[PDB]
């Protein structure tokens, strides 16, 4: 599975390590993120994610 990050404040989404605090398991797709998640550091929304590739 693919890393993703925010491009507003550089948060890296790591889908090893999930983000529990707020509900997302180790494991989980980015993809399958609930729509309604926050970047946990800046408060964005998903859609100022992308793919690190
Ligand atoms: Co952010």
């Amino acid at each position: 599975m693919k890393k993703y990050t925010c491009t507003v404040c550089g948060y890296i989404y790591n889908p090893e390590d999930g983000d529990p605090d707020n509900g997302v398991n180790p494991g989980t797709d980015f993809k399958d993120i609930p729509d309604d998640w926050v970047c946990p550091l800046c408060g964005v929304g998903k859609d100022q994610f992308e793919e690190v590739e």
